[PDB]
C-alpha cells in the first residue's frame, strides 16, 4: 500500500500520524477501503462542487439546495467567506487523493454532495427534506448543527424532521436504513448540555464529540450520555487542527470544533460500508460501540459500565478506529430485528423539591415480543415541571450500576417551561440486560428554593433478546 502523496497529507496527523494519536484510517486502506460506491451527503451552507480537490468525486446526486428550490447547491460567495462550512467537512470525507491538491479524505474514493439548507431560515420543512434526500442513493447523511448552543435551549427536531428520521432509518438504503451522523455541539463555554438537542439526543443519529491533539476534552465540547463516539479535532494554540479543502478553491489548516469531528466520523462510516454493504444503521452503532478506543482519551469521568466498556460523557466509547472498524463488519452477522419496551414509572406525580429519587424494578417486557435482554439506547422520558430549569441535575443508573448523566446544571438556562416529555437518552448501558432496579435522581444544584414536580416517567427500552458476547 502506497500513502496518499497530496502535499498536505503530512499536516492530516489525525490520519497520518505515526505515533498511535490518530483514527487508524491507513490501516483500512490497506485493506482495500477507501469508500468507493459509498454515498455521503453534507447537511450543511453548501458545497463547492467545483472545488479542485471535490470535483472528481462531486455526486449532483448526493445533492440539493433547499435554501433556494434547485438542484444546485453551490456556496452563497461573500467578503466575510460565508458558507464555507459545507466546503470544508465535505474535503473531510471525501478529498480526491494523489492530485497534488490539499491533502486527502478519509474515504478518498467515495461521493461526496452537499445539501443547501443553512443560508436561510431553517423551518420544520427545510430539515425533512433535506433528511429526506435521495434516500436510495445516498447512504450516509453528515450534519454538524442544531439547535442554538447557548446554554439554554431545549429543542429537537419537529413533526416533518422526526417523520424523515423514522422514514430513513426503516425504508431508506433499501431498508437499512440511512444512517446519520451528528456533531455532539459546540457548547462548551456556555456550560450546555447535549441531550438537550433533540437531533444528537435521537437514538438515529450516530453521535460524535471531539478530542484534542494531546488527548483533552477541548473547551467547546459538550458531554452528554447520548453521544456514541469521538474523533479528533481542535483544541489551544499549540495543538493542531482539521486540514481539508475550503472555499474558493483554496486549503485550509484551521477547521475546527465538534462540528469538524462530525464529517471525519462519517467517512470512517464510509469505509465500514464499504466492507460489509449489507450492515444495517443499528448494525453500525454496534460497531462504533465494539471498536471505539478510549486509550489516551483524558477524562475524570471514564467509568466501566456493566459490560466491562468504558464509557464517558465527553466522549462516548473512545475514539474512532477505522481499521478496527473495517475489519470487524466484514464477518458482522445482522443484529435481529429492534424491540422497544415501553415502562410506564409513576403511579402519581412527585414533587421534586431539593432532591427525588425514583425508583423502579422492571421485568423489561418478560413474556412479549418486545422483551429484551440486550440493551442497545434507552431513554428516560420526562414530563417535569420546574422554577429554573437549568438548576436540575438528572440521573439515570441501570441495573448493572452505570450511572448516566441524563442533564447537567446548565447556568444559563432560566426557563420555566420544564420538560414536555422529553426522550434523555443513553447509550451507556449498551449490550447490558435492562431487568432489575432503575434508579432516577432529580437534584436541585442550587441554593434556591425550587420547586416543580415529576408528572410523567416512561422508561423506554430498546434493544434484542439474542447475540450477546462475553462482557
Ligand atoms: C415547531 C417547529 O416547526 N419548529 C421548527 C424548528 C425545529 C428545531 N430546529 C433546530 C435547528 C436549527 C438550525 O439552525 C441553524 C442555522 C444555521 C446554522 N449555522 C449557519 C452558520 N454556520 C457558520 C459556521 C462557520 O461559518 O464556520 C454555523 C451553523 N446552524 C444551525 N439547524 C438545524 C439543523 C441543522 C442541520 Cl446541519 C441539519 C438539520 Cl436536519 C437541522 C436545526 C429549527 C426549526
Ligand atoms: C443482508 O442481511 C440480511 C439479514 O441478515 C440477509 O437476509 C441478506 O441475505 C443479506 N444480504 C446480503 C447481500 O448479504
Ligand atoms: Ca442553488
Ligand atoms: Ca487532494
Ligand atoms: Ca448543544
Ligand atoms: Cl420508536
Ligand atoms: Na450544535
Ligand atoms: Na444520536
Ligand atoms: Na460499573
Ligand atoms: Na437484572
Amino acid at each position: 500500500y502506497q500513502e496518499p502523496t497530496d502535499p498536505k497529507f503530512p499536516q492530516q496527523w489525525y490520519l497520518s500520524g505515526v505515533t498511535q494519536r490518530d483514527l487508524n484510517v491507513k490501516a483500512a486502506w490497506a485493506q482495500g477501503y477507501t469508500g468507493h460506491g459509498i454515498v455521503v451527503s453534507i447537511l450543511d451552507d453548501g458545497i463547492e462542487k467545483n472545488h479542485p480537490d471535490l470535483a472528481g468525486n462531486y455526486d449532483p446526486g448526493a445533492s440539493f439546495d433547499v435554501n433556494d428550490q434547485d438542484p444546485d447547491p453551490q456556496p452563497r460567495y461573500t467578503q466575510m467567506n460565508d458558507n464555507r462550512h459545507g466546503t470544508r467537512c465535505a474535503g473531510e470525507v471525501a478529498a480526491v487523493a494523489n492530485n497534488g491538491v490539499c491533502g486527502v479524505g478519509v474515504a478518498y474514493n467515495a461521493r461526496i454532495g452537499g445539501v443547501r439548507m443553512l443560508d436561510g431560515e431553517v423551518t420544520d420543512a427545510v430539515e425533512a427534506r433535506s433528511l429526506g434526500l435521495n434516500p436510495n442513493h445516498i447512504h450516509i447523511y453528515s450534519a454538524s448543527w442544531g439547535p442554538e448552543d447557548d446554554g439554554k435551549t431545549v429543542d429537537g427536531p419537529a413533526r416533518l424532521a422526526e417523520e424523515a428520521f423514522f422514514r430513513g432509518v426503516s425504508q431508506g438504503r433499501g431498508g437499512l436504513g440511512s444512517i446519520f451522523v451528528w456533531a455532539s455541539g459546540n457548547g462548551g463555554r456556555e456550560h450546555d448540555s447535549c441531550n438537550c438537542d433533540g437531533y444528537t439526543n435521537s437514538i438515529y443519529t450516530l453521535s460524535i464529540s471531539s478530542a484534542t491533539q494531546f488527548g483533552n476534552v477541548p473547551w467547546y465540547s459538550e458531554a452528554c450520555s447520548s453521544t456514541l463516539a469521538t474523533t479528533y479535532s481542535s483544541g489551544n494554540q499549540n495543538e493542531k487542527q482539521i486540514v481539508t479543502t475550503d472555499l474558493r478553491q483554496k486549503c485550509t489548516e484551521s477547521h475546527t470544533g465538534t462540528s469538524a469531528s462530525a464529517p471525519l466520523a462519517a467517512g470512517i462510516i464510509a469505509l465500514t460500508l464499504e466492507a460489509n454493504k449489507n450492515l444495517t444503521w443499528r448494525d453500525m452503532q454496534h460497531l462504533v460501540v465494539q471498536t471505539s478506543k478510549p486509550a489516551h482519551l483524558n477524562a475524570n469521568d471514564w467509568a466501566t459500565n456493566g459490560v466491562g466498556r468504558k464509557v464517558s460523557h465527553s466522549y462516548g466509547y473512545g475514539l474512532l478506529d477505522a481499521g478496527a472498524m473495517v475489519a470487524l463488519a466484514q464477518n458482522w452477522t445482522t443484529v435481529a430485528p429492534q424491540r422497544k419496551c415501553i415502562i410506564d414509572i409513576l403511579t402519581e406525580p412527585k414533587d421534586i423539591g431539593k432532591r427525588l429519587e425514583v425508583r423502579k424494578t422492571v421485568t423489561a417486557c418478560l413474556g412479549e415480543p418486545n422483551h429484551i435482554t440486550r440493551l442497545e439506547h434507552a431513554q428516560a422520558r420526562l414530563t417535569l415541571s420546574y422554577n429554573r430549569r437549568g438548576d436540575l441535575a438528572i440521573h439515570l443508573v441501570s441495573p448493572m450500576g452505570t450511572r448516566s448523566t441524563l442533564l447537567a446544571a446548565r447556568p444559563h438556562d432560566y426557563s420555566a417551561d420544564g420538560f414536555n416529555d422529553w426522550a434523555f437518552m443513553t447509550t451507556h448501558s449498551w449490550d447490558e440486560d435492562p431487568s432489575g432496579e432503575w434508579v432516577l435522581e432529580i437534584e436541585n444544584t442550587s441554593e434556591a428554593n425550587n420547586y416543580g414536580t415529576l408528572t410523567k416517567f416512561t422508561l423506554v427500552l430498546y434493544g434484542t433478546a439474542s447475540g450477546s458476547l462475553v462482557p
